[PDB]
């Protein structure tokens, strides 16, 4: 069985910024979801070998996880908040696409997404 390489977390030629909105996405949004009791399945790329999901990367073509998002925020990979918000939404959408309604992993994603939406609602205005 085979995993793909992880999503990109380093690209020197990609333009980057350090902004109050991206600081908020690390200090509030990522840290709030990361410490949650249901974070663990989302803290690293899906290991389709370990988890015996041989069709995962046949169905999910834009994989994303909070481990990757944490690295992107900590290594100042993003230009804007919308890029980072898209990564979170990709992660949740992948979970709902691959899994069945009422699956434990879907209930876990839904709990994290509720907190995500609460925090994004209070995204501060750009300085
Ligand atoms: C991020 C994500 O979607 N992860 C997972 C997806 C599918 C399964 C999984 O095992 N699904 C059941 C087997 C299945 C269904 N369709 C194909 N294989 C387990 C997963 O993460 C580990 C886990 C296991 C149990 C509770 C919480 C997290």
């Amino acid at each position: 069985s085979m995993n793909p390489p992880p999503p990109e977390t380093s690209n020197p030629n990609k333009p980057k910024r350090q902004t109050n909105q991206l600081q908020y996405l690390l200090r509030v949004v990522l840290k709030t979801l990361w410490k949650h009791q249901f974070a663990w399945p989302f803290q690293q790329p899906v290991d389709a070998v370990k988890l015996n999901l041989p069709d995962y990367y046949k169905i999910i073509k834009t994989p994303m996880d909070m481990g990757t998002i944490k690295k992107r925020l900590e290594n100042n990979y993003y230009w804007n908040a919308q890029e980072c918000i898209q990564d979170f939404n990709t992660m949740f959408t992948n979970c709902y696409i691959y899994n069945k309604p009422g699956d434990d992993i879907v209930l876990m994603a839904e709990a994290l997404e509720k907190l995500f939406l609460q925090k994004i609602n209070e995204l501060p205005t750009e300085e």
